[PDB]
Parts: structure tokens; sequence; C-alpha cells
């Protein structure tokens, strides 16, 4: 498999490329940047190759700054952007416009924030099928919520299944109705009352801003999440993950929006959107999140 | 960690010892048999050591036929017996009686059938704490039910959590109320109606007899299951697994019986018994299974 | 990839199939036996599927008793035979004769003893390329010799590279000239004088007889070795292993014989035979072993 | 085990900590920086915990800016310094002076360049045993040289054993006399003549400058190397690696210097220094490198 990383000079692009070459299913990683940063990509290329030697893993690292260098990749990772919607939306247009004409079987993974809005932009400008364009969305938010619950019940992480749907932002929605420990609904689990869901969600929603103001931004957490998504797709693992995808009325008839939703992912991208049944309160928060994401998408498309 | 395998000359003992030495957490495996089969254990010792060399793994393989050779082990696996209750119950008495006096921190894993009944016998004769004596029970039955459901929904196996409680036999009880795919109750999952639970359970309950009449008995399936249980305990993984354990009124006030139940397992054995809430029908089948196991336990203890 | 195991009903066939289905690169394992053992193979199929469920791994297990069931396999493992040369030579002819006509891209690995002689038989009757027919040979013997050396120097096993070439029998030849620890020739390694080469070779060459008279035969060591060889080929790993291969004058001009030699192995079978340079004594032992293997092969071919 | 990283705010400290927490043998990672960078370390702690959640791995991440926060660690990694010898020598003294008084069983790995010189400084100021203070040295340089050789012969990387001893700089010395492929001396290996040793050494020694002028510095290669060394020590793997260690006359009677040499590494640090035998030319280059490292170390000690 060949994976291109656009924005490899950045904090997220460099880290994600380094850990992506360690995957056995990734035979080639192509580093893409603007023409004025190709020299920087040469240094990163040797750095990554040195790390592969240390790990006794193999991968071909290439560099490019043109459309022909990454359009034929199996998976294209979009990590380039300013760390709002207006500026990053143009960058998506520059790189992904018309990709379907050349490689109609491409899969695009969008990391640039706003991830939900820019997934819609990428799908529209690219012309690819709706199942082949996705974004990281709330995947990492769901994973960290999973750890918090597991520690509360003092169980192995694999025992906890949970999810955060909606926008990768303040309008995210934890789905308690579909949270389980060992298959047991968490509501019926002893000790659930002592778990402060509201406090835990606040940790999830605010950790992004705290990391930015102190460290500068997320590099390792997001890069590992991208590794999870790419490995799942390229190995056709068919896991139900929470990614930003185009809704076409599978959940409450809500359609024409890209937002974090449960999706069974494989080599063909989004095989299907799981039609989860939400409770009253969860549905109300989900609808509020969808309305917020749709208005932002309106602004982005106008800027394009 | 040191693990002793009593009955290493048999189909289950030999296979389980071979795969147990491959675990990184298993530094020594002691092969225990009757004095008239020590010579056979010498051949098996070199065979296993040859396999470790092929796998580039390390482990010390010892042999013994006396109490002093295995009483100080961290985990003792009881695979010796005829492949009913009366004959195998005496064998449990011979090897495990009084083990608490010498090593009170021992953990006993019982595989000899009837596993549920013989777990009670082993706990009584050994004098160990009720949390340090367990049996394989319905762990493998739950794992195979897990695979059948995963293939039905065409999802990764890790997405499916399910369980079979009760006797390792005809009175086993699948717990649909605590079965989930991605955290979603399977009842709310689209396509659940097309899954034939009754047919699938019949496959689980009868595969044992079909294997016996054709191949002779289970060797690889059960041996791998034992590897799962021992790895979980020695690495303190704290997974919720289905093993035969002593109930003391955690489920519906049913007490004084050993039967397959959900249990969080760690280095200390059964940390706790998950107090699952069952539905009407599931509770009725569970009570029928408990009554059957209790009568069999009555016969066994009398024989001792 | 699909791997067929002829003789799956046996000790070596059953065990090798069980561990081969655990490899991620093996998607299907076909169990082949004589027609009067199909029912036994049904039980072995259910047992192995139980182990896969316990290990959370996936593979399709098929059953067959006809040529059409295994001729299209990528790798065919020959474990069927009496546990000599005359009787087993006929068995090889029955199964492998003309295989090139149907699947010319097949790879045959021969385990039935005499392994070197029957590797020659399989190549002749099959009509396959000389690089697509090999045998286990001295791979496991070299592996155990490697462990003994590593323990002597108290170093990690990966640090020791060594090999035993020639017949898988009494005429095997350890190659000290090409034995190294960390890249340092073992002769120059401190403590090499305290290593009793004669004692170590005695343990390796006789362990087969010791195991047979007590346990019955080699089961786990050989099964793991088959897993090693098949994984190496199917993943095109290009490791230098000691397998029985057809010599065409790469070592001292010796040709027209199958015997254990260093060979770089990949998806195309034997990519090349390493032209090792032997010392005087080592070469004389190699010629003695070749003489024994050639005479035995002549007798086998006469039996047809 | 607990591993402390001094300089976690830097490119090497942050990256090394992120990959060190992924090791199963590392239960705690402590991030150490100057007091004015504690807030930045808080963000790095949250980011790394996010990566652990994504990777389904567990580890406790702590923060500190005082000696008491890291003196009781099992392994202390020194990545703090200006990216020469005079300024960095003071930094080493501040952190490691007197560490033996509090935790005499600590192991110090020095990464700050000049690595060889500062390894000597750390050993002197700490008062620790000569076997408990080491440096990264030429481990990564040897690893990349190993990959280049493997690609030339088109063999698996595990088949190549090689090392570069001496200074981690322009006076490094490749040891062809102790380079082997599959146990065969590389000089006797077919195709060795087509290998341009001078070209390969040029790539290894200069890649550091090439990376610095474009990317800024080494980040991923060195971070992975630290993970390699720490895992080797904490799991008592007994691998022969090339690290900066105190020579006491094991190689040509050269003593009173820290420089890259083959060393068998375990939980006790440097178990022993392999007394490699060098050829005429290789030994002369080794003496030249020792002369350079000794003069630089003299200058450093004067700076205190
Ligand atoms: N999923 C999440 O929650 C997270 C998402 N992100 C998103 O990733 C994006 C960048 O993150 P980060 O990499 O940390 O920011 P950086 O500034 O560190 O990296 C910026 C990248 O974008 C490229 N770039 C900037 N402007 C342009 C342009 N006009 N045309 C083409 N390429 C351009 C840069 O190339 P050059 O080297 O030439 O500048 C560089 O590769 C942001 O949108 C951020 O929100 C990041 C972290 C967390
Ligand atoms: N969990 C499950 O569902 C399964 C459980 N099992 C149970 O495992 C047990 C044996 O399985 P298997 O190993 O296939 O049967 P085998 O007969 O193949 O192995 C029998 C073992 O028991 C030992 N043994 C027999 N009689 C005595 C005795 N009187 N005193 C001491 N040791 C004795 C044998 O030693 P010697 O070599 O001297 O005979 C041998 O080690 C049975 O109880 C069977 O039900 C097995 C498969 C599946
Ligand atoms: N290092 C090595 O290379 C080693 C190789 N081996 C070899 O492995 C082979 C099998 O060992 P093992 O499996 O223990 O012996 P088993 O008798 O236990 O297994 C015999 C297998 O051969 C099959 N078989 C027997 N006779 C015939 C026949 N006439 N035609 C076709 N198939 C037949 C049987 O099938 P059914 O049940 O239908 O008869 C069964 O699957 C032996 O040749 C042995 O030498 C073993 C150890 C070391
Ligand atoms: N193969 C090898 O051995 C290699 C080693 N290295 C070495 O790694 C070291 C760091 O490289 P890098 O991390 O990229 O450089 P950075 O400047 O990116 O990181 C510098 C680190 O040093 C700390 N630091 C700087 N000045 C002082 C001081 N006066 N007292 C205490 N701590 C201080 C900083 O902490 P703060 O943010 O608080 O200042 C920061 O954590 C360098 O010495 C470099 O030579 C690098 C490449 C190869
Ligand atoms: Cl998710
Ligand atoms: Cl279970
Ligand atoms: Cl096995
Ligand atoms: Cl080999
Ligand atoms: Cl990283
Ligand atoms: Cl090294
Ligand atoms: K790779
Ligand atoms: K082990
Ligand atoms: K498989
Ligand atoms: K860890």
């Amino acid at each position: 498999s060949k994976v291109a990383v656009i924005g490899a000079t950045g904090r997220v692009g460099s880290t994600a490329a380094a850990r992506l070459a360690l995957l056995d299913c990734v035979n080639e990683v192509t580093l893409i940047a603007r023409p004025k940063s190709v020299d920087k990509l040469r240094g990163l290329r040797r750095d990554i190759l040195h790390s592969l030697a240390a790990a006794q893993k193999d991968a071909e690292i290439t560099i490019g700054c043109e459309r022909d260098d990454y359009v034929d990749a199996d998976v294209i990772v979009m990590t380039a952007g300013i760390p709002l919607t207006k500026d990053n939306a143009a960058i998506i247009k520059k790189y992904l416009e018309g990709v379907a004409e050349e490689n109609p079987e491409a899969i695009v993974l969008v990391v640039t924030n706003p991830v939900d809005v820019l997934t819609y932009v990428a799908l529209k400008v690219s012309g690819l099928p709706k199942n082949r364009v996705i974004g990281s969305g709330t995947h990492l938010d769901s994973m960290r919520f999973k750890v918090l619950i597991a520690k509360h019940f003092n169980v192995h992480m694999s025992e906890v299944h949970t999810r955060i749907i909606g926008e990768h932002g303040d309008t995210m929605v934890p789905v308690i109705s579909s949270t389980s420990v060992g298959g047991i609904p968490v509501t019926r689990m002893p000790g659930w009352e002592d778990f402060d869901v509201e406090e835990a969600v606040r940790e999830v929603k605010e950790a992004g801003q705290r990391i930015i103001e102190t460290w500068g931004g997320t590099q390792f957490g997001i890069a590992q999440a991208i590794t999870n998504l790419v490995r799942t797709i390229l190995q056709d693992e068919r896991r139900v993950l929470t990614v930003s995808a185009y809704l076409d009325g599978e959940i409450d008839g809500i359609r024409d929006v890209c937002i974090g939703v449960p999706a069974r992912l494989g080599r063909e991208g989004v095989l299907e959107i799981v039609p989860i049944e939400l409770e009253e309160d969860e549905m109300r928060a989900f609808r509020r999140s969808v309305k917020v994401v749709k208005e932002a998408t309106r602004e982005a498309m106008e800027a394009i």
C-alpha cells in the first residue's frame, strides 16, 4: 500500500508519517509539501529511515510537491493547514480538487480542522464516492473516553466499548445508551453512579485547548489515531469506528452533512453507517451539533 | 512465573504445556504425570524445547511425579482424567488435597470434566481461598459464540462481546441481554432477526460430542483457551471472562455452587463476580443449570 | 494464501495445520487424508476452528481427499508417511506426480523422512522447477544448535547465526567456519574453548531417537518449523535457512542431489543456494553425507 | 519500571518519551525540564496519554522539575543540552552529580552530544559503577550500516550482524572483520566486492549534518534507538550492542575513556565489554578515534 501525507513538514504530518512507515501494511510513504519546503522533507526522509532501521522495519520514503506525486496513492492523509474554516478550506481545494478524475479508487483521510466541515469540502471538490472520503473526527475523543471508563471499573481496555458522535468540538455527544463493559450496558453496571460523565466529557472537550496553549498542539495523540484509521482501512478490519462521514439519512433521516458517526470501516472506506438508536437527550444534542456543523459548512463552501 | 501441568502425557496436557511455554510470562513449565509415565515426559520435554528454539522463545521445562514437584507453582493446571464424575473426582483429591498448607498463594485451574463439579471438589479438598480456584468452564463456548455473531454482522471479532453462563454442557445459557456489537445491544442491531440463536447454540453444545466421536477429543481448542486464562491471570489483565467459580450470592442470591459465571480475573484469581442482571427466561435457564450442577456435586462429594 | 497439509490426521499433520492457521499470511488451510479418514478430519476441523476463536484469529479450514482439493494451493506440505524410503517413496509419487501440469506455480515442502531423499523424489515426479520443491531438512537441527551456542555465551538467540548442512541424520555437518556471535567468528569468541562441539552435535543428532522411544515421535518442534518455513516463503522474507534443495554445483561442484544447504528463501521458493566456503574437514564430512544421500536416492527411484 | 527523561521539552526528549511509554516493560515515564517549562510539560503529558489511549496501551506519566522527581528512577535518559562540549558538560554535572548517594542502582543513558565525552562526564560526577553509565554512541550508526548491507545482498535484516565502533563522529570505525551475513563472513560472501564500503560509511557519518541543515535535527531515529536500548536493559535481553562505555583495557589495553564499543547489555547495564579482535587497519583507526575522544574529554573535565 502507498500512503501520501500532505503537510509532512508540520507537527502532525511529520509524526504521522514516522509512525505510518512502521505499519507492515504500509510499503511506501510519500511526503508532500509546498515546493519551498522540499529541502525540509529531505531531512525528515532520512530521519524516518533511521527510525525504521532501529525498529527493523522496512518502507520506501519518497518526496514530492506536485499533484502527480500523490494522486495515485491508495490513501491520502490531509494534515496541511493553519492550526479558521475559510483559510483551511482553500488548502483542501488546492490539493484534492478533481482527484477522482485520475484515481477514482482513492481514499482521503482529512485531519485539518474543522475536520467535519473540511470532510464535506474535500468530498465535494474531489468528486470521489461518499464512502471513500472521511476524517478523523471524534475517533480519538471516543478512545480517551474509553480509557476513562475502563479505569473507573478497573477493567481491561478491550472490555469497554463507547463512542462520542457529532462534531469534533463543544457539541460532541457521548452515547451512554450504547456503552458496554463486557457486553453489559454500563447503566446496569455496579458503580456507574459514581462515574462523573459530565466531568469526564469536560476533560475530553478541553484537553485540546490546554494542549495548544502549553505544548502548541497535538502531535502524538492525533498521529497514533491516524495510524489506527489507516491500518483499519488497509487491512480491511471492518471495525466500527467513529469518523466524520457523509450522512444520507441513516440516523433519524438527517442527511447532507459530514459529522462524526459510527461507521464500519474496511478497504473500501465506509462500508456502511451504523444506524444507532439514540435516546431523547442524546438525539437532541446530536441535532444541535448537526445544525452547528451545517452552518459552518455553508460558510466554507461560499468561500470556495 | 511457574506453571505446572498435571496430566501432561494426555492430549490436553501435552498441547497446553507446549503453547504455555511460548508465553513471555511463563518462565518455567513443569510436566507432572504418574511415576510410570515419567519416561514419556522426557520425550515431550525435548519436543517442547525443540519448538521453543524454532519460535525463538525461552522456557525451562522440568519433570516430576510427586507433590513436591508442583505444589509450589504459581498456577497448577489439572488436565489429568478419564475423557464419569466419580472416577475423575478421586483424581482431583489425589493431587490437590491440602495444597493450601504448603502454598496458600497457589492458583488452581481445573480442566477435567465435569469442570464445574470438579472445581467445587478441588476448592473443598485444597483448602485454598474461593477466589484462587477456578475452571475453564464456558470460556471457550463464549469465544466461539463470539465468532459466530461477529461473522453474522461482518464485523471485527473485537467488536463483539457475548457470554455463555451456567454449566459447560446441555444446560448452558447464552446471555443476549448483555451481548453487544460496538457497544450497541445486539437486539437493537439491524439484522439481528436473521441470526438463528437456537441453531448457533446447538452448534456450541454439540461440537464437543462430534469432535470426540471423530477426532477423539478436543486438544487444540481447549489448550488455547487455557493459554488465554493463564496469560490473563499472570499478567493481571483484569478481563471479564466466563469461568467456573464459586458463587456466594452475587447472582440472585444463589450460593454454594461452582458454575460458569462472569468474573474479573487478575493475578489474584477471581477479583470479583460480576453481578449481571438476567431477564426472565435467562434466569429460569440459569436456575435449571444450577440445580443440575448441584446434584452432580452432591454425588461427587459423597464419592470422596 | 492457501496451504494444504497431506497427512493432517497424523501427529505432525494435525499439529502443523493448527499452528499454520494462526499465521496472518495464511487465509485458508486444507486438510487432506485418505478417503477413509474424512470423518476424523471433520473433527480436527472443528477443534482447530475452536483454537482460532480462542486466539481471536481467523482462517478458513477446508476438507478433502482428492487431488483437486490441493493442487491449486500455494504451498503443499507433505507430512503423510509411515513413521522406510521404499514405502514412503510410493506415497510421494501418488500425491505429487504431475502437479506442474495443473498448478506450475506450486511450492512443495517435504517433511516425510527420509526428508532429503523424498525431496528429490517429489521434485522428479512433480515436474516442478528445482526452486519450487524443498524440504525441512536441517532447519530445526540448526535452530537447536543455535540455542545451545547462545546459552553457552549467555547471549540473545538473535545474536547467534549457525547452521548444520548435509543429511538430516547421522552424517550431518556443523559449519563452525560460518558460525558467529554478534558478527564475531565463534572461534575468536571468548569462551569458545569451553564449548564441547562433539557433545552438542550428539544432543542434536540423537534427540530424534530419544523422543521416538519415549513420546512416540516429534510433534511440536517439527510443526513449529513448518510454520517458520511457510511464513518465510509467503511473506518473501529472504532469510538464509538450511533446507533440503537441489544442488547444481554451487558447493564444490556437487550436483544431482537434494540435501540440506543454505538457501535464501522467498515467495519464489529457493531464490539461490549460498555458495558457502567450507574448510577441509567440513568439506570431507559434506562429501561423505552427499555420498550416503545419493545412494539412498538411487534405491528410492528404483522403487518408483 | 520507571524511566525519567531529562529534557522532555526538546525534540529528542518529547519523541523518546512518547515511544518509551508504549513499551510494555515501562510502567511509568517521568518528564523532567527546567522549572520555567513545567506548563509545557503538562501539555506534553496530555498529548502522550492521548497516544496511549489510541494505541490501547497503558502507562503513568508524571511531571517534575527537581532532583527528587527522577533520582529513584530505574533508567535516566539525558536528552537535555544545547544542539558544545563545554556548555553541555555543565548541564550533565547539574543533574547527575551525586546520584549514587541516593539511588546507587540507577542506570544512566546519555544522549546529549558529544555523547562519548559526556558519558565520561556523567560517570565521574555521578559516582555510579562503570557498568551503570552508558551512552547511545554508535548504536544507531551500526543499525543503519546493517540495513545498507542487507539491501546490498537482498537479505533479511536479521541476517546481517555488523557494528561501527569508536567515536560517534568523523573518526568512527566500521568493523568488517566482525561483519557476517547468515554467519558467513561478509568478505567471503558473493557480491561483497560490489559493495562500496567508503560510500556507505560516508552516508552514515554525514547523514547527521544533512538532517540538521534541513529538518533541524534528528528526532525519530534517535528516539527509536533510545527505546531499543531501554527495552534491552529492562528485559535483560543480553544483546551485543555498540554503546559508549568505560574501557578498562579489554580492547588493546586502552583504558580511561568512554567510547562506542561492543557490550553485552542486561538489567545490570554493561555486563561485559566484548574483547573484539581488530585487524591492523581497523585497530589504527580505533586508536585515532580514542586519541580524539580522550583530548575532548580532558577539555570537558577542566570546564567542570
Ligand atoms: N485532529 C485534530 O484534532 C488535530 C488536527 N490538526 C490540524 O492539522 C492542521 C495543522 O496542524 P500542524 O501541522 O500542527 O500545523 P503546522 O503549522 O505545524 O503544520 C502546518 C502544515 O501545513 C502546511 N501549510 C500551511 N499553510 C499552507 C498553505 N497555504 N498551502 C500549503 N500547505 C500549507 C505547512 O507546510 P510549511 O512547512 O510550508 O508551512 C505544514 O506542512 C491544522 O488544521 C490543525 O487544526 C492538528 C492537530 C490536532
Ligand atoms: N475443557 C474441556 O471441555 C475438555 C476437557 N478435557 C478433560 O481432560 C481430561 C483428559 O482429557 P485427555 O487428556 O484428552 O484424556 P487422556 O486420556 O488423553 O489424558 C489422560 C491424562 O490423565 C492421566 N491419568 C489418567 N488416569 C489417571 C489416574 N488414575 N491417576 C493419575 N493420572 C491419570 C494420564 O496419565 P497416563 O499417561 O499415565 O494415562 C494423562 O495424563 C478429561 O477429564 C476430559 O474430560 C479434555 C478435553 C476437552
Ligand atoms: N524432521 C523431520 O523431517 C521429521 C519428519 N517426520 C516425519 O513425519 C511423518 C509422519 O510422522 P507422524 O505424522 O508422526 O506418523 P503418524 O503415523 O502419526 O501420521 C501418519 C500420517 O501419514 C498418513 N499415512 C500413513 N500411511 C499412508 C499411506 N500409505 N498413504 C497415505 N497417507 C498415509 C496418515 O494418514 P491416515 O491417518 O489416513 O493413515 C497420517 O496422517 C513420518 O514420515 C516422519 O518420519 C517426523 C519427525 C521428524
Ligand atoms: N545520536 C545522538 O547521540 C544525538 C544526540 N542528540 C542530542 O540531543 C540533544 C538535544 O537535541 P534537541 O532536543 O534536538 O535540542 P532541543 O533544543 O530541541 O531540546 C533541547 C532540550 O535541552 C533542554 N535544555 C536546553 N538548555 C538547557 C540548559 N541550559 N539546562 C538544562 N536543560 C536545557 C531543553 O529544555 P527547555 O525547553 O526547558 O530549554 C530541551 O528539552 C542535543 O544535545 C543533541 O546533540 C541529537 C541528535 C543525535
Ligand atoms: Cl471510535
Ligand atoms: Cl468469556
Ligand atoms: Cl500445538
Ligand atoms: Cl537454518
Ligand atoms: Cl513519534
Ligand atoms: Cl549495535
Ligand atoms: K512498513
Ligand atoms: K516463555
Ligand atoms: K490466519
Ligand atoms: K507501557
